């Protein structure tokens, strides 16, 4: 609520710029698809895979500085992150390639979950205080549906 | 926090309820003095160590479900957690002692600064935005001095 921002179109367009080695690039795309896919279901909005600098949202991976401004920090600590709505930089997303990247019980982190949360914020939402809920700004593997009521109510607040 | 949450007293008292193994007991008892040092030179407030559960601000260290509903999760991920100013469980500060407790660079979590941000919490201070502040919420080992401007207008925004 320092706001609200949020996409003033509906036909949202996304550019994987980058790939990281982690995982085959099917795999990849596939994963970002999936985390897009739940939001699409809950709001007005559509994802369109696109192969354009001119994108909403322009997906990448980076170690340290990517040339945002704000450097990654090598193995664990920041995972990810993401910038709200609005135009350039804003909405897009941004993953540490000094994280392992996986899908899946185990090692890493599930590039689809972590990829579910930064979506979440380059749709515009901020962190959940309730715990189980995808927007809690703690990772936690889970098996179980991602989304809970807390992020639909917050998505919710700003396409509903 | 919420309404503001502050103390209304200037004299707080402490009381280290249990002890983590990790260190011995002397540095443990030290290592939450300079924490409280800290932010008594900016602050109206002293910090009086005393042996009784009439605290208001008690110490301890504990796993998992632990009594307060707000459970700890093994190794890693939440370090710890301290309760906004106020009455019984309010103002107390809970340590995950399935995380390794250190000082200095190495291993583990400094017990002095994840006590410092802590106790930050324990006198009514929320997140910081400014990513060296000692309020970010995220543990970096540093040497330098913790306080930044951001706790310490933070802090005077509270207690004047
Ligand atoms: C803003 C970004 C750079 C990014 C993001 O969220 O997009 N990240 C930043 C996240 N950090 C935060 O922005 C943040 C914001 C508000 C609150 C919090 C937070 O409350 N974390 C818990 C804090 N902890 C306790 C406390 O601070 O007292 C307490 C409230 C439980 S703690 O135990 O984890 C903790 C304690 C002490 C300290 C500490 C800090 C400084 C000095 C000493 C100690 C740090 C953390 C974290 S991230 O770390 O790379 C990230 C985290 C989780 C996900 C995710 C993926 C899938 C599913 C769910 C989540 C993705 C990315
Ligand atoms: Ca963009
Ligand atoms: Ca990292
Ligand atoms: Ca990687
Ligand atoms: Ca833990
Ligand atoms: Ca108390
Ligand atoms: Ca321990
Ligand atoms: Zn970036
Ligand atoms: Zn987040
Ligand atoms: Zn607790
Ligand atoms: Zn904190």
């Amino acid at each position: 609520f320092e706001g609200d921002l949020k996409w003033h179109h509906h036909n949202i367009t996304y550019w994987i710029q980058n790939y990281s080695e982690d995982l085959p690039r099917a795999v990849i795309d596939d994963a970002f698809a999936r985390a897009f896919a739940l939001w699409s279901a809950v709001t007005p909005l559509t994802f369109t895979r696109v192969y354009s600098r001119d994108a909403d949202i322009v997906i990448q991976f980076g170690v340290a500085e990517h040339g945002d401004g704000y450097p990654f920090d090598g193995k664990d600590g920041l995972l990810a992150h993401a910038f709200p709505p609005g135009p350039g930089i804003q909405g897009d997303a941004h993953f540490d390639d000094d994280e392992l990247w996986s899908l899946g019980k185990g090692q890493g982190y599930s590039l689809f979950l972590v990829a579910a949360h930064q979506f979440g914020h380059a749709l515009g939402l901020d962190h959940s205080s309730v715990p189980e809920a995808l927007m809690y700004p703690m990772y936690r593997f889970t098996e179980g549906p991602p989304l809970h009521k807390d992020d639909v109510n917050g998505i919710r607040h700003l396409y509903g």
